[PDB]
């Protein structure tokens, strides 16, 4: 079965996993170095073993192909991914003349009342995002996101490069080319944000005709991020081939830093006692040809039969 | 046997393979994405299956962890690895006042003449390099190249970073980081790059007191590159933890396009056939303690007996 490689990578991890702590200081186990192989023409890989929610995995990835940092965008998609980031940024600020956030995400799990207070405030910073326009473009743009990273480069002249529009161009007029490669790791950035990319960069291919992408992840929780990054960039690697009329390819998974997180590993088990079941058919409009334009009704995911959703806390 | 890897990476691209052409207009068998693993405890990985000069692998090196770009200091260790990217730009300038030397690399493999001239212009400027200060300011600078990009990373706002620095820095106060990573690729630079690197990022890592690398490596040449490329980094890893008083863990060298130039295919079987035999041990001098600082005899290949080096053509 195709997922299998996830499992096989849990698996793995729970044995030669070798106790590590982090910074979150939550216990990890580890691997450092991993790579695992998905055949993207034998089904999407979209866990069945677990209910993962596509339907956010589809709206964030639009908004990095859109080149776009603001969150009122994930907001007016029900996507709250990116909430806390800008949160944070509106608690630190003069503005913020509410009780007590520091540390919330962390002293949410312990709450004293905190709960009710931190998860109310979100609703007030969002929808203002959502509607007071001067606020959005002061508490909404997280700035340095993946898609600025991807669309948005900025040189050291006071201009921006758009990585990814010139690999697909590339990958059309030049599709045996060695470079196509779009980075996420700036020296200069990383330095000073809160959290560097973990999904560092990404390497087109081509050949008998089909389209294969690598993802050089440095960091991964297996059990919570592991499973979208694997949908976000096998659709992806999707999307861009039906933009360049090719086949699909392999979306190919490079590991730095794999890890398991303690708090996690009953819930993992948990996972490993299922049988994952046939995986989803992935269907792109085909009317619609530039990618960058591609809205959230053109994708489709025929077939997706899960295992309920499993549960377990977050580590910041 | 430790250098194994290698040679099932050889055997499996053979097999494997599909054709493909590249930028050279050589044919190439590819494979694309595959992750290999050295453990640096074993022995030193310098290919015992062929005489690899590891007296270039140790200088080149040197170069880089001085942050330095010019030709001069290889000229000054008989290393002439960077000659045509300097002399290249020396030809295509205004002074170049000689004979027909365009296209030099590629005639030279049919010469009616040219190898000669070729060959012996190549001394005129090398020496000139060597000598001429002002020239070689002017031509033996390359200006772009790993050390810079390592050491000298140039920002938006006219200043320069030292990645490497800091991340040995970084290794010493919060050795189980998740973002000890060096990058070569810089979105900006690689669109007017002679050869963007191959050698795209490494990370770094530690656990259970020894330290790893992973180098991920956008493309390469199985028979003629990738033998230096183990020995380079393999060597980086014991170097920096030497200055860390680390133990030394594993070399991870994850692929992006694996090939293996047709003009080749004879040459490697070659090499297949032979017996790799016991793995050098790497002696590095236990006064110094500062990478930065380490010269030319302060690392020592100890048992390093191998085969008789095997030629082949190199394709530009
Ligand atoms: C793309 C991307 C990866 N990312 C980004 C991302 C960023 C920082 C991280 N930090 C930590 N500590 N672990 C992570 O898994 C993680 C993931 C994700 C972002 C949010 C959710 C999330 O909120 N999870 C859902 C449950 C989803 C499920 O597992 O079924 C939730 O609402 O609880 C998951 C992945
Ligand atoms: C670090 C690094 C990688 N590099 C850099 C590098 C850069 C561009 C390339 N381009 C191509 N076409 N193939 C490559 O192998 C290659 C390698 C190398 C640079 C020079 C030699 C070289 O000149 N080879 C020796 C023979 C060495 C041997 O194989 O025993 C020679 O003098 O013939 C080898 C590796
Ligand atoms: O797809 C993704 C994206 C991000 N993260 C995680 C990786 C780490 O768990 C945490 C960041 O910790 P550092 O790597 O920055 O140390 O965010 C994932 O798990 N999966
Ligand atoms: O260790 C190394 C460094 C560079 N190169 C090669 C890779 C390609 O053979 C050639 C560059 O072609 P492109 O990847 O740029 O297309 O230089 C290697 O083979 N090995």
């Amino acid at each position: 079965m195709l997922e299998q490689p996830y499992l096989d990578l849990a698996k793995k991890v729970l044995d030669e996993g070798h106790f590590k702590p982090d910074r979150t200081h939550t216990g990890t186990y580890s691997i450092f170095g991993h790579q695992m192989r998905f055949d993207l023409s034998k089904g999407f890989p979209l866990l069945t073993t677990k209910k993962v929610p596509f339907g956010l995995i589809k709206s964030e990835l639009l908004w990095f192909l859109h080149g776009d940092t603001n969150i009122r965008f994930l907001l007016q998609h029900r996507n709250h991914i990116w909430d806390e980031w800008a949160f944070e940024k509106w608690v630190k600020s003069d503005e913020y003349h509410g009780p007590d956030m520091t540390d919330f995400g962390h002293r949410s799990q312990k709450d004293p009342e905190f709960a009710a207070v931190y998860h109310e405030e979100m609703a007030k910073f969002d929808d203002r995002v959502l509607h007071d326009d001067a606020f959005a473009a002061k508490y909404g743009d997280l700035g340095l996101v993946y898609g600025s990273q991807w669309r948005a480069w900025h040189t050291s002249k006071g201009d921006t490069i758009d990585q990814l529009g010139d690999v697909i161009e590339q990958i059309k007029t030049h599709p045996y080319s060695r470079r196509l490669i779009v980075s996420a790791w700036n020296p200069e950035d990383v330095p000073t944000m809160a959290l560097p990319p973990c999904h560092t960069l990404y390497q087109f291919y081509v050949n008998d005709g089909k389209l294969s992408l690598q993802l050089y992840q440095r960091s991964a929780d297996i059990f919570l991020g592991v499973p979208f990054a694997i949908a976000s960039y096998a659709l992806l690697t999707h999307l861009v081939a039906h933009e360049c009329g090719l086949e699909v390819g392999e979306f190919i998974h490079t590991f730095g830093d794999a890890h398991l997180y303690v708090n996690h590993l009953d819930q993992i088990k948990e996972q490993l006692s299922r049988t994952p079941r046939p995986a989803p058919t992935l269907q792109l409009n085909p009317d619609k040809h530039d990618i960058f334009d591609f809205d959230m009704k053109d994708i489709k995911l025929l077939n997706y039969d899960p295992y309920p959703a499993i549960k377990a806390p977050v580590a910041v």
